[PDB]
């Protein structure tokens, strides 16, 4: 009970920061995370024994692919912590608790592959989920957890609190389904411009959170320029095995995919800033201004990008 996580002083001072990078050593994750859910909800949120064995339970059933690991969940659950840290007020004890679960659950058991290829593949999941398919299948594998002997880390909510819980990180999860970011984006931006945004509206708060969670998992364009750069060889890594893997069912892949056209990754790197990133953060920061270092950040590597192409690196 009082049993704090406590952090070494470089760790303590930058973990509070957007752009912390979680470091090398897997072994410190889930202590990091712990710690964002003590400072962020309180050391009463979860009994201790209940979310370390939930916590190494998710870990166990991320897979070992180059991007949608590990490291990922727990890289998109700090920026979830930035984000509410920033933001004390306008979250209730309920969506603190239900927001860092659901940025480490968001991408339990992903192979690597997007939803199209899925499809094209006719896995299984396809048939079983024809839209959202991995984020559907994220959520299920969430469940399942939750449900093994010993790891309900939500047991001594209420039966109402609880079932307000599952449908936050529910909603929270599918959200990170990129095709629904356009759309959730849009209509984010025409209700803050007709001023009829409001925060007591459940399904005005589902699509700000919906935004946060798009926020949180596109962060590694808000990291300092050599976190961003590595991180992208990463990303390319899993698109490039799927791209390979296209190929074998008799499919050209987007170029994104291709491999053979690694040439145009810097101009991909624009687009994906100007049409999906920078519009992102532009909104959050509008409906919550304390997330500005996130829009500043992404400004800034938008403008490494530009160098690259420009030969200057
Ligand atoms: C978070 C994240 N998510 C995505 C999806 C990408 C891909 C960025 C992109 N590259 C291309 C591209 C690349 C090479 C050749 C042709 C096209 C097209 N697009 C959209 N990058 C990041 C950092
Ligand atoms: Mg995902
Ligand atoms: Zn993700």
């Amino acid at each position: 009970g009082l049993m704090q996580f406590t952090l070494p002083v470089r760790l303590c001072k930058e973990i509070e920061l957007f752009h912390f990078d979680i470091g090398p050593f897997e072994n410190m994750w889930p202590g990091i995370f712990v710690y964002m859910v003590h400072r962020s909800c309180g050391t009463s949120c979860f009994e201790l024994e209940k979310l370390c064995r939930f916590i190494m339970s998710v870990k166990k059933n991320y897979r070992r692919v180059p991007y949608h690991n590990w490291k990922h969940a727990v890289t998109v659950a700090h920026c979830m912590y930035a984000i509410l840290q920033n933001n004390h007020t306008l979250f209730t004890d309920l969506e603190r608790k239900g927001l860092l679960i659901a940025c480490l659950c968001h991408d339990l058991d992903h192979r690597g592959f997007s939803n199209s290829y899925l499809q094209k593949f006719d896995h299984p999941l396809a048939a079983l989920y024809s839209t959202s398919t991995m984020e559907q299948h994220h959520f299920s594998q969430t469940v399942s957890i939750l449900q093994l002997e010993g790891h309900n880390i939500f047991s001594t909510l209420s039966s109402s609190e609880y079932e307000q819980v599952l449908e936050i990180i529910r909603k929270a999860i599918i959200a990170t389904d990129l095709a629904l970011y356009f759309g959730n984006r849009k209509q984010l931006e025409e209700m803050y411009q007709t001023g009829s945004l409001n925060l007591n509206n459940q399904s005005h708060r589902d699509r700000v959170i919906g935004l946060m969670m798009t926020a949180c998992d596109l962060c590694s364009v808000t990291k300092l320029w050599p976190v961003t750069k590595l991180t992208a060889n990463d990303i390319y890594a899993e698109f490039w095995a799927e791209g390979d893997e296209m190929k074998k069912l008799g499919i050209q892949p987007i170029p994104m995919m291709d491999r053979d056209k690694k040439d145009e990754v810097p101009q991909g790197q624009l687009g994906f800033y100007n049409a999906v990133a920078i519009p992102c953060y532009t909104t959050l920061t509008q409906i919550l201004p304390p997330t500005e270092p996130l829009l500043k950040a992404c400004r800034d590597n938008l403008s490494q990008w530009e160098k690259v192409i420009r030969g200057e690196e």
